[PDB]
């Protein structure tokens, strides 16, 4: 399923995930597609902070859903 990464410059990213992956999947892939190191990236959706060990369906992550992308320490 497609989802949308929304970061903090005004661009928007998409990435291909399945409702199984991991939060900490989830950051590599941005890492691959953008370069952003996972220790970086903070991940946020309904007013949540998401947790690696996770999973997107953990958190009722849908097709189409934008994430909020913030950078600490180094990024922001």
């Amino acid at each position: 399923m497609q989802i949308f990464v929304k970061t903090l410059t005004g661009k928007t990213i998409t990435l291909e995930v399945e409702p199984s992956d991991t939060i900490e999947n989830v950051k590599a892939k941005i890492q691959d597609k953008e370069g952003i190191p996972p220790d970086q990236q903070r991940l946020i959706f309904a007013g949540k902070q998401l947790e690696d060990g996770r999973t997107l369906s953990d958190y009722n992550i849908q097709k189409e859903s934008t994430l909020h992308l913030v950078l600490r320490l180094r990024g922001g």
